[PDB]
């Protein structure tokens, strides 16, 4: 069959495919994850800055394509500092996040979503770092807002017919980012994907329905290197249709 071969390749560029978007992923989160870094520094040898910082933080925002916005929490969960201004310095410390590193002294770069961003009123996911004391005792938080844009951008750019689809996933099903429909929040735990597919492995290829338009596609997806992020990318096969 010429349609085997045709498949065979189709399969190949798919897995290939994946395999640049989890890098992707992995670059991007990366970046930011240096950046929180450069911030969990600047706070321990500066445990107060002044209210110039605010424009550091607006500065390095506008300067990251990925984080929309910049935030520093102390240690009682206070915003003091922000990208955004006015700076609202309300009371986060119901924040999960927040509740996460003041409990646990690690360097992970925490994904946290979705929540109603308390600077921007818009639904997001959000990354985060906990901050230290030279003795290294808790002293707050940073976090800073996915910018999903960044993602959605960049799914575009890709050839894939009409049916096309990129998806970008929390490991446990969660959805950060979907192209072309732009959905986001939603739980996605009952796909094939979370219930047989990852469970057997960490990629990656097979003939599913979309749950966003319900057409049957072959799909590939793989595990995002270094961080709990799944991507996904679909095509439709192509046929007739109708009758």
């Amino acid at each position: 069959d010429s349609h085997k071969i045709a498949l065979a390749q189709s399969e190949t560029e798919m897995r290939n495919l994946s395999h640049s978007l989890a890098e992707h992923a992995t670059h991007t989160f990366q970046g930011a994850d240096v950046v929180l870094d450069d911030i969990v520094s600047f706070m321990k040898w500066r445990p107060h800055p002044s209210p110039v910082f605010n424009e550091r933080l607006r500065a390095l925002a506008d300067n990251l394509p990925q984080l929309s916005d910049v935030a520093i929490l102390d240690a009682d969960g206070q915003l003091t500092y922000a990208s955004v201004k006015p700076v609202p310095a309300l009371d986060n410390s119901d924040r999960s996040y927040f509740r996460y590193h003041r409990a646990n002294d690690d360097h992970t770069l925490l994904i946290t979503g979705p929540i109603q961003s308390r600077t921007s009123g818009v639904w997001v996911f959000v990354v985060s770092r906990r901050l230290e004391t030279t003795d290294g005792k808790f002293f707050g938080v940073v976090v800073a807002t996915i910018e999903s844009e960044y993602f959605s951008t960049f799914y575009k750019t890709f050839d894939l017919g009409p049916g096309g689809s990129i998806s970008l996933l929390h490991s446990d099903g969660r959805l950060l980012i979907q192209w072309p429909s732009l959905q986001t929040g939603r739980d996605m735990a009952n796909m094939v994907l979370f219930q047989k597919a990852l469970p057997r492995s960490p990629d990656g290829y097979y003939l599913t329905v979309s749950p966003f338009d319900g057409l049957t596609k072959y799909l590939a997806y793989r595990r995002v290197s270094r961080y709990p992020l799944v991507v996904t990318v679909a095509r439709t096969e192509d046929s007739v249709l109708s009758g």
